[PDB]
């Protein structure tokens, strides 16, 4: 009933037994004198030269006699004071080459400095500052900025570091959500976080676990002082071998919290910011009392950015729809709508209905694929992405402002994660992370997989691609190895005539194309190679039309018409059985639905190698609305990529995601079809643009790293998503693209291919680049 001597232990207890644990707090659980022996806090946490040699008074915060350093409880400046040495921060950068650990560690500990809110621009601010952040920094590998998850928000942030997954996977879709098999509601306060049901994946606290590394508690009761945290921290790493975790967690829940107040950008901010860097330095003050300092691997790491919001600009559901009461909205930086009412009347009555909108509505299939956030039964069905600096609410009297009529907040976030404003910050400093190194940006999806390396653990199956941040460590235990191809293509020559052809349809080297090696098919299927003059295509004789279509085109290409006499043209391919090529009789009774080409024939080398683009084993369905967009990035925009980017070449195909998975959908998944025929109708139509990004090189001739763009079009029967529709294709075509850009590794999991097998460049490279994704 007491916490004599066990003072945050890391034995668990069960009720009704009081605990004396980092938690016991949020659980109404501690003993009596928790508070009493555990959260003392007499004399600070400082030691002065007047308090060096004391006799132990037991009531102090922290210790400065002589007999602390053995009891693992000095105040974290105690040989500063006491013992004349000199602060972390004030030592030269020493490079860490091999760990100095005590004998009997097994590894390097990792701790992982979580900061709350932490925008990445904040780190522009001074080693004035932040001096021991900017030493981390600066000493050890950093990134520009860490790309968080959508919704920007902490609990699926945090979740997805701790996971490597999605929130659709993991199942923290927000800071609330609704699941309607539990009947339930989860919330950032009160007792239902606390449920297991909730918590899908395997955090890195378990996957340590079960594997026999030992792990100190994560998570901090509100109540113990960030002072506290580090002393615990430091006594744990004191214990012995048998008991002391190799793993630990700080979380501090600034600077968000000043951040939401005052904005990101005030004077006000740089208090907050001092008061972290000065919980960064007892903690690097207390490793090097410790000795430790060059043998723990750290972790600074924010969970995404703040912008400027104020509740002046809120839009309000109350202005668009009939009846707001009829609907639950999770409001704010974004929006989930259901019932408390039909849904296409809802989207249609928030639909380009204002000038200005800043929100636009989306069913969730049809949001972004690089946001991946629809595959869960606690994502609403109907979603609003908010504008950055916007709020969205149900009616006008939601908003609250104080009697001066000024708002209570001034930053918030849960934006889509490409702004700017909500990335955030990572530093990774130690003997195992490199010296002096600055590593491109990368997703927060990444990390699992490094903090299971750091620690020796296998990773649990998640979304991070493993070796695509080997170039953040000095030491590499996981070697990446390319998927081997599961089909095999045919090269199919000159098979049929032209008159075996049923078929409804009228008219009237390859080392050119395919730079970086043919794609790997990661299935079983039947297809085969088709080489033109122009392009090179893998068609599949299962879906009938092709899974690729690959080709160059160089900075001084030209464009060309189509010619009257060809505009509806379309020829059969004596390469391929009329009982595997598509019917044009099925495009003409199918009256929504017609076709598109893709590789351009705008883009042919020559009148008469134009004829190859109007093969049948060429044509993809289209809706008209469709063809608006991909008429002009065929004729319009790939001929700019080129002459910007010295030639580019060109990677472009179907995507099929009826049940929005993100991954490939099998012949059976497939959910719609062209009118009475058997070929299937693509959710998204993919493009990977790739030139040199030395652009002195053209694309054809790139000794070099590679440069790449790509995108997963929605395949959609209107241009609904698209305000501006209504104009020329040059007023909004180009801001419909940007919005569904996506990495390449993102279109292999939609597709089943693999890019990049044969290429100049080492495997991790190639990782790097699948990951990479243009923001704009
Ligand atoms: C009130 C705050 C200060 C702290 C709230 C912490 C709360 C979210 C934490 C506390 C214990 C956590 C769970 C615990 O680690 C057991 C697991 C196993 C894992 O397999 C799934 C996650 C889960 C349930 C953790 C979820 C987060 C919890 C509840
Ligand atoms: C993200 O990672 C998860 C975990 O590997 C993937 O989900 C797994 O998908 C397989 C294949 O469908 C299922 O058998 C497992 O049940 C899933 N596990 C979990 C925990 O979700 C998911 O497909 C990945 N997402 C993407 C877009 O690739
Ligand atoms: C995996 C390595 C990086 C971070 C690990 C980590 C530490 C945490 O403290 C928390 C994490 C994750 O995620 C959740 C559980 C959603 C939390 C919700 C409440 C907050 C007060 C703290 C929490
Ligand atoms: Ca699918
Ligand atoms: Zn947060
Ligand atoms: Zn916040």
């Amino acid at each position: 009933g007491s916490c004599k001597g066990r003072c945050f232990e890391l034995q668990e207890v069960g009720p009704p037994d009081c605990r004396c644990d980092n938690l016991c707090k949020s659980y109404s659980s501690c003993c009596h004198d928790f508070d009493e022996l555990c959260l003392k806090t007499a004399r600070g946490w400082e030691c002065t030269k007047d308090r060096c040699g004391e006799v132990r008074n037991e009531e102090n915060a922290c210790h400065c006699s002589e007999d602390c350093l053995s009891r693992g409880d000095c105040c974290t400046n105690y040989q500063v004071v006491c013992k004349g040495e000199s602060h972390w921060v004030d030592d030269d950068c020493e490079e860490i080459k091999v760990p100095e650990c005590p004998a009997g560690f097994v590894r390097p500990p990792l701790i992982i400095f979580s900061v709350d809110g932490f925008r990445a621009s904040y780190m522009k601010k001074g080693s004035k500052v932040m001096p021991n952040i900017e030493k981390l920094r600066s000493c050890g590998t950093h990134a520009p900025y860490m790309r968080p998850v959508y919704p920007t928000k902490t609990f699926p942030n945090l979740y997805t570091l701790a996971t490597g997954l999605y929130p659709e996977s993991h199942g923290i879709v927000g800071n609330s959500m609704y699941d309607p098999v539990f009947d339930a509601s989860f919330h950032l306060r009160g007792r239902e976080k606390f449920n297991h049901r909730w918590w899908g994946g395997q955090p890195l606290w378990i996957t340590a676990t079960k594997q026999g590394v030992r792990a100190g508690t994560f998570f901090w009761s509100v109540s113990i002082p960030h002072e506290r945290r580090i002393l615990t921290i430091l006594q744990w790493l004191s214990l012995p071998d048998n008991e002391r975790p190799s793993v630990y967690a700080f979380y501090s829940e600034q600077p968000d919290f000043s951040g939401h107040k005052y904005g990101p950008f005030g004077p006000e901010m740089t208090n907050p910011l001092r008061e972290i860097d000065k919980t960064v330095g007892q903690l690097m003050d207390g490793l090097k009392q410790l000795r430790l300092h060059r043998c723990v691997n750290v972790i600074f790491v924010g969970d995404h950015g703040m912008e400027d919001v104020t509740c002046d600009r809120t839009e309000f559901l109350s202005n668009y729809l009939t009846n707001v009461d009829d609907i639950t909205l999770v409001p704010g930086t974004l929006g989930r709508i259901r019932a408390k009412y039909d849904p296409k009347t809802i989207i249609a009555a928030l639909t380009c209905k204002k000038p200005d909108q800043h929100f636009k509505p989306y069913m969730k299939q049809h949001l972004p694929k690089r946001l991946h956030y629809a595959n869960n039964r606690r994502i609403e069905d109907i979603h609003l992405l908010v504008d950055r600096r916007w709020h969205v609410a149900r009616k006008p009297l939601d908003v609250y402002k104080k009697p001066s009529g000024k708002c209570f907040f001034q930053g918030d976030h849960g934006f889509d994660n490409k702004v700017n404003s909500m990335q955030t910050v990572f530093v990774g400093y130690g003997p195992t992370f490199k010296y002096r190194t600055k590593v491109p940006p990368f997703e927060n999806i990444e990390l699992y997989n490094v903090m299971c390396d750091l620690l020796g653990l296998k990773p649990a199956p998640n979304n991070g691609t493993h070796g695509s941040l080997n170039h953040l460590l000095r030491t590499n235990t996981f070697r990446p190895t390319m998927p081997d191809e599961v089909s095999r293509p045919n090269y199919p020559g000159i098979m049929y005539l032209q008159s075996e052809f049923d078929l409804g349809c009228t008219c009237d080297t390859k080392e050119r194309h395919l730079l970086y090696g043919r794609p790997a098919v990661l299935y079983r299927t039947s297809y085969d190679i088709l080489y033109h003059t122009d392009f090179e295509s893998g068609y599949s004789e299962i879906f009938l039309m092709p899974l690729w279509t690959s080709y160059t085109i160089s900075k001084q290409a030209e464009v060309s018409s189509i010619p009257e006499h060809l505009t509806n043209c379309v020829r059969p391919d004596v390469r391929v059985s009329p009982g595997f090529s598509q019917n044009c009789l099925a495009y003409k009774n199918d009256k929504q639905m017609s076709y598109g080409f893709l590789f351009p024939p705008y883009l042919s080398s020559s009148p008469e190698a134009k004829y190859d683009a109007f093969l049948v084993t060429n044509m993809v369905p289209m809706y008209p609305a469709f063809k608006r967009v991909w008429a002009y990035f065929q004729r319009v925009l790939v001929k700019k990529y080129a002459s910007e980017r010295n030639g580019v070449n060109v990677i472009s195909g179907p995507i099929f995601d009826y049940n929005y998975d993100g991954l490939r959908d099998t012949e059976d998944e497939i959910k719609q079809y062209v009118e009475g025929s058997s070929i299937p109708v693509p959710t998204h139509y993919y493009s990977i643009i790739t030139s040199c990004l030395d652009f002195t090189q053209p694309a054809d001739k790139c000794d070099g790293p590679l440069s790449v763009s790509s995108f997963i079009l929605p395949h959609r029967p209107d241009n609904d998503e698209s305000c501006a529709s209504s104009e020329d294709e040059s007023k909004w075509v180009e801001e419909l693209m940007k919005m569904h850009t996506a990495r390449v590794r993102d279109i292999e999991h939609l597709t089943g291919l693999d890019f990049y097998r044969k290429t100049s460049r080492s495997y991790s490279e190639i990782l790097t680049l699948k990951t990479y994704l243009h923001t704009y």
